[PDB]
């Protein structure tokens, strides 16, 4: 037992991280087969990033201007193109450590692991959620761009995020691996605003099931509610509407614990209306919304990769 | 910016994880060069674990009784011995993925990453602290034993923990890699008690520096204190004494922020005496003590491996 914010093992992704340098700018790239994927603002000076014309800056680069390094080994670049906000650098060597992989675009509310990197080298791994406003709460410094987020399923790495930029209050924004931003953001150093964030209701419920599985049961009340009445109450506390799709997804945890989802909603309703009264749940004084239902099952059942 | 509970990249350790099976019991082992290290209770039946004589049970095992599997490949066992609570299984094949490594015994208050494994396969990675009562707050299920905790320094993996057992309230206990338990525990399924835990004062201060670095400054007051007066106040809140060694270790963060350690102690003193008044620090409603000073610098300066 015990319940921790757990990240995927990062070895498969570590074997794909490289360093990309164009002129004076160095960031991280992802090397899969014979292609290196990286953020397009590697081609920028600091001055360009205030208002870049990426197509124009790329036209004046040639293959040899991109210095790509896997550890202590330069990879020779033999073609290049831009896809949305990422560059694809074709190299003359296929990465022998390439995992089975997919590129996926995740949904708000879903979680993934981030391998933060600098100069092509891994610094650490942590778990994030795609917030409803399409930002993530990450930990990123200068040079971290090109770091990727991912999930693993058996042997298959699903890449879903590449890091590009930071927003007020330590908030981060990036693209999927086709270079399309999550959220209404562009890769330009100019004022842009995130939408209001909201709490991921289905993840709070998953985490309350994790608490019950761990023996933290004090918050279970004797009541049920309707889905409609729960959503009226949760709305003023800035919680996402709970849909029937969410209820079905919570099925395995509900069936395992013997606690109907709507009965857990009645307990959450009371927590939202009355507070915690100075108690904790799984050691936390705040309700937690960055564990999906699958995260809870994965951790409490010991799924491996 | 941003501050997350960050684990070390686990790839180097993933390449060392194997499965060990003796009779009906399967757990994890660590394969370095031509030796597999694993917990000795792999040689137990469930009944033996109530009161095992490990020396006696080991005498009736021979090399061939240990089934060691690296992925889909059986490693042939060619010798065996017991060192304290771990077994060393000598195999006929050196692990070609062996990192540069060391075995170290960590101190209470220090942190490390855990790669939780089942059947020799990684499930997830998270960061833990060795509590002052020599337990850790982990996430471990049946079959997780042999999972290891570690730190990385440049290229060198320092292994410091191997998992053996669970204590009341989701608390975990294990050994260093010479098989010596942390704390007053034995590997026997019989009542044993942990000591009272206390809060790691120097880590709380490190985390408050991380908060300042991140712009969360509301708790800084205008006061200083003496080391003696701080420790009198912290004692009734079940905080560890802060020593001059701790103050020196906090030097880099103090010098970086321009906040004398004893000035930060005066701020912590006020938090302990007055509470948070409904505010958070780095998103948390509780003071956090599982980041060391080096963890803070590593994250906020982007150290890589
Ligand atoms: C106003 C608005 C809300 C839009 N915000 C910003 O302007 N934000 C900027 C930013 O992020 N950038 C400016 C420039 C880069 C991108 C960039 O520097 N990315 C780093 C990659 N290595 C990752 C950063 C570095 C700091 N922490 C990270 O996460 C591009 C092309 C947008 C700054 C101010 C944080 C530098
Ligand atoms: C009373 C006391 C405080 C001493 N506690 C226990 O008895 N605790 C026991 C326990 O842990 N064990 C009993 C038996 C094993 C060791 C063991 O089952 N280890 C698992 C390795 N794969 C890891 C466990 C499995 C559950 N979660 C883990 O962490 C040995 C030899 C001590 C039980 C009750 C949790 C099973």
């Amino acid at each position: 037992s015990g319940f921790r914010k757990m990240a995927f093992p990062s070895g498969k992704v570590e074997g794909c991280m490289v360093q990309v340098t164009c002129g004076t700018t160095t960031l991280n790239g992802l090397w899969l087969d014979d292609v290196v994927y990286c953020p397009r603002h590697v081609i920028c000076t600091s001055e360009d990033m205030l208002n870049p014309n990426y197509e124009d800056l790329l036209i004046r680069k040639s293959n040899h201007n991109f210095l790509v390094q896997a550890g202590n080994v330069q990879l020779r670049v033999i073609g290049h193109s831009m896809q949305n906000c990422v560059l694809k650098l074709k190299v003359d060597t296929a990465n022998p450590k390439t995992p089975k992989y997919k590129f996926v675009r995740i949904q708000p509310g879903q979680t993934f692991s981030v391998l933060a990197c600098y100069n092509g080298s891994p610094s650490g791994v942590y778990q994030c959620a795609m917030r409803p406003n399409f930002t993530i709460k990450g930990s990123f410094l200068n040079g971290s761009c090109g770091s990727v987020g991912f999930n693993i399923d058996y042997d298959c790495v699903s890449f879903c995020y590449m890091h590009h930029m930071e927003l007020p209050t330590g908030v981060h924004a990036g693209t999927d691996l086709e270079g399309n931003f999550y959220g209404p953001f562009v890769d330009r150093q100019t004022a842009q605003a995130a939408g209001t964030d909201t709490t991921i209701t289905v993840n709070v419920l998953a985490w309350l099931y994790a608490a019950v599985i761990n023996g933290d049961r004090w918050f279970l009340n004797r009541f049920t509610t309707t889905l409609n009445d729960f959503n009226l109450v949760a709305m003023k506390y800035n919680y996402e509407p709970l849909t029937q799709d969410h209820v079905d997804i919570l099925g395995p945890l509900s069936a395992q614990t013997g606690i109907a989802v709507l009965d857990m909603c009645a307990s959450l309703k009371e927590l939202l209306q009355n507070g915690m009264n100075g108690r904790t749940i799984l050691g936390s004084a705040l309700l937690e919304d960055e564990f999906t239902p699958f995260d809870v099952v994965r951790q409490c059942s010991g799924v491996t990769f």
